[PDB]
């Protein structure tokens, strides 16, 4: 159905096998739901010994990405993703990415992820050549790769038939505890409701926790709600009883 | 020298190749100064068929981990880390990660990275097992080694030997534009004072083009900032450029 397509620009490309070779990701590219083509802009230099990086102007310390084979790569990458394809680039500058960017970029069928290696890219090519700029989050690591997977993996489970944070009426809230055999489990017990077999009492107490443990650890979450009546009794009781 | 030890607990192990095998984290592996050491809870089972999953109690679609086959896993690589290793879970319900935070984390000698798949672990062994719950960012993922890898990244940038957002003293804004060859790109010139050889010219561009891009992309960063009063300086100045 709605198959993603995603261009990976990267001087190490086996990294991707981590998300293609694995688990519900790896699943979806077999299945033919998820592609993820790689191009390596070390395939795109001409010089004896493969140079992938450049001195900054300016000075300081560290390299950044060579301009010509980046560039190159990104190139043939777009020329092979047709047109619609939005080209991303992976920094601590962008865009934080949560739950509701990540529902934004699934509505892309196309999608090229350039990452970065080194101390960064030139700033000419992101004007140039980059449509949107997103962060997973705030801190630095070694090379823009991760970032690529984690937003590959974040919008793979919205391809239909890949699966059986923020956005009853849950989205939003914190996910709820969860429990499994056994029974008893280092003298503590699972709560009798979830063995009840009482679905709606289940449910409510479900959406308790959620609500609870969103007030709890992330208050600020809540504010960005508009809770439903059901969402605001339930929150009540939580802090009534935290209160108690 | 401070060494890390990291401890994984994950059924897909292989996964972890994508950053012990390549880059500046594989130079840190193979050079022995981070070590990352692998225990699959498939391995800890005893049924013909390896299971390592098993039903919610109150019903409700997915699986969880099954309990048995990971708390031996965490067991064994207790263990193995010895005294003082902090065991982690990463899921959206954790503390979130940023730059502190990954300091933070950086100042221990070993850690155990818990990672799920399926809708979670029971809440039980969090309670019993788990010293701390992280979060890489408000996003839901497939499972917890894209996280762990994040984290172990992000750390391995403070080893030393390693190398050569948030928290000059710049620490905490955004990075500047950066730029190499060619002197002219698609009709876009490097700034003239990238190429003046004007040290100190140079240093405050860079640390104003920093306090630039944090006010217009992200302004509240600026509000968690004591501004030395160059960085005040530099930041008016831009700020009235931009009014201007
Ligand atoms: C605030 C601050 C201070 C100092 C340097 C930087 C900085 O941007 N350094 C360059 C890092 C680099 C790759 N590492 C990444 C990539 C993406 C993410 C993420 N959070 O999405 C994290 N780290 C280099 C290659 C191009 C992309 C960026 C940022
Ligand atoms: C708000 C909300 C709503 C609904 C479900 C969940 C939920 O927690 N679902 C379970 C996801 C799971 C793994 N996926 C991960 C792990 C870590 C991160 C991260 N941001 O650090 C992201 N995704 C399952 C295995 C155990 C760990 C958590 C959360």
């Amino acid at each position: 159905g709605s198959h993603m397509w995603i261009g990976v620009i990267s001087l190490f490309p086996e990294m991707f096998k981590a998300i293609t070779e694995f688990g519900v990701t790896g699943r979806a590219v077999k299945h033919n739901l998820l592609k993820v083509e790689c191009w390596n802009p070390r395939d795109f230099t001409f010089d004896k010994h493969k140079t992938v990086d450049d001195r900054p102007y300016g000075g300081g310390p560290g390299m950044l990405m060579m301009v010509q084979p980046l560039r190159d790569a990104i190139h043939t990458a777009k020329a092979a993703a047709g047109e619609g394809a939005k080209v991303i680039y992976l920094s601590p500058q962008g865009r934080k990415l949560d739950q509701g960017g990540v529902t934004e970029l699934a509505q892309n069928q196309k999608l090229i992820l350039v990452c970065g290696r080194y101390e960064g890219i030139d700033e000419r090519l992101i004007q140039t050549e980059i449509d949107e700029e997103w962060s997973i989050g705030d801190y630095v690591l070694t090379g823009g790769e991760l970032p690529a997977m984690t937003l590959i993996d974040a919008v793979a489970r919205f391809i239909p038939g890949v699966l059986g944070a923020s956005a009853s009426f849950a989205d939003g809230l914190l996910d709820c505890p969860h429990y499994t055999r056994p029974e008893v489990l280092e003298g503590l017990t699972v709560p009798p409701v979830l063995m009840s077999g009482h679905h709606e009492e289940i449910r409510k107490w479900r959406l308790k926790q959620s609500l609870q443990r969103t007030w709890l650890r992330r208050p600020e979450l809540l504010e960005g709600l508009a809770l439903t009546d059901e969402q605001r009794k339930l929150l009540k009781e939580a802090q009534a009883e935290h209160n108690s």
